[PDB]
């Protein structure tokens, strides 16, 4: 019941990291290529201490389809922990080839500091629902099971602390079941287990990496009743824990297991969710061991961002935690949406969170930005609603 972290001085700081086209100093590539919106964050700390932040750079609108590039920023040094805006490099690109969709960043850092980045891809003229109008008036086809029309799974990696990235390699035939149309990996992050394997959450399955770090053999672990957008953590007991976006608004869907198989998914009544992506983080294993969870704690709204701690060996129950709105950002829209968390080298949690200007309401022209937050366990534990 005692957590020494509560006695530490509370710390928080927050600022926009991916600045949409409507903001002052909007984020653009060195090529001059700009983006209406940034969505779908992912963040990892590498073995050097450098922080890598990934996002979908949505070129023309905030929509999930059309020309979308996979963009990123690194901390300028391995030691600055992204503490202030000046600690971050300008926007770079992992991949932006063609006018199709490169997205769903799902990174994991291997033992050798190879940073793997799993990605989803679809063609320029396809969308999840089909019949969507593109900027030039073209009407999309519905994503289907054909090679051209299906969702692909790609893998790129960096061997130089995120400085450069390989041309992404298509692993669809190997790691996506045959006959699938729609697919998703993450988005958010994969993990490295105490036992040495990599686990990457995906739609209806886990991707498992075995063998030599940065030289892994990949395989698929099929799951029953998993969601499209999943998260994975190793709980203090050493078991695996999937915490997935539900198909309908309500609660997070949770299953527990091992590399040999999982039990059933069931709603976690303690974790309301509006059918949106979430994020989970293994903080520490020594007493008191902690798992961190972040989503919108609402059955209806994405604007109820809440970070929580679980002390349970199986992460059975999370505390109330703290509303991110307790440390609100101004000038970057209405915060809430997808999120991603890492530990920093200075004993903080670093979180990326989507934000929405809502200037076009629910419409395609509403600018979307991504906020970077740092806070310590003390900040969470000293929340007024605990
Ligand atoms: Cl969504």
């Amino acid at each position: 019941i005692n957590d020494p972290a509560k006695s530490a001085a509370p710390y928080h700081d927050e600022f926009p990291l991916f600045r949409s086209a409507n903001m002052a100093s909007p984020d653009k590539l060195s090529t001059g290529i700009g983006f209406h919106s940034f969505r779908i964050p992912a963040v990892v700390r590498t073995t050097t201490g450098r922080i890598l932040a990934f996002a979908e750079g949505r070129r023309h609108t905030n929509q999930d389809f059309g020309d979308i590039n996979l963009v990123y920023k690194r901390t300028k040094t391995t030691a600055n922990n992204g503490a202030s805006p000046s600690d971050w490099e300008p926007l770079r690109e992992v991949v932006g080839s063609g006018a199709g969709t490169w997205g769903n960043p799902t990174p994991v850092v291997d033992d050798d500091n190879t940073i793997y980045l799993f990605l989803s891809w679809n063609g320029a003229t396809y969308s999840q629902n089909g019949k969507d109008v593109l900027p030039d008036g073209t009407v999309t086809k519905k994503i289907d099971s054909t090679w051209e029309g299906r969702r692909h799974l790609y893998l790129t990696e960096s061997r130089d602390d995120g400085n450069t990235w390989s041309k992404p390699v298509d692993l669809t035939k190997e790691l996506t079941p045959d006959g699938w149309a729609w697919d998703a990996v993450g988005p958010g992050n994969g993990i490295r287990l105490t036992t040495g394997e990599l686990v990457i959450p995906a739609m209806g399955r886990n991707i498992i990496g075995r063998g030599a770090p940065g030289n892994r053999t990949w395989s698929v672990q099929r799951l029953s009743g998993a969601g499209a957008e999943g998260t994975i953590v190793q709980t203090p007991d050493g078991k695996l824990y999937r915490n997935d976006r539900p198909s309908q608004k309500g609660y997070r869907m949770v299953a527990r297991g091992t590399l040999e198989g999982f039990g059933a998914f069931a709603p976690d009544a303690g974790l309301p969710d509006p059918a949106c992506q979430g994020s989970v983080l293994r903080y520490n294993s020594d007493a008191p061991a902690r798992t961190i969870f972040l989503n919108s704690a609402s059955g209806t709204s994405r604007r109820a961002m809440r970070v929580r701690i679980s002390y349970d060996a199986d992460a059975k129950k999370f505390n109330y935690g703290r509303k991110l709105e307790d440390a609100k950002v101004s000038g970057a829209g209405h915060e809430g949406g997808y999120s991603s968390m890492t530990k920093t080298g200075d004993y903080k949690i670093g979180a990326l969170v989507e934000s929405d200007f809502f200037n076009d309401g629910t419409g395609k022209n509403s600018y979307r930005a991504i906020i970077w937050r740092r806070f310590n366990l003390s900040w969470i534990l000293n929340g007024p609603n605990n």
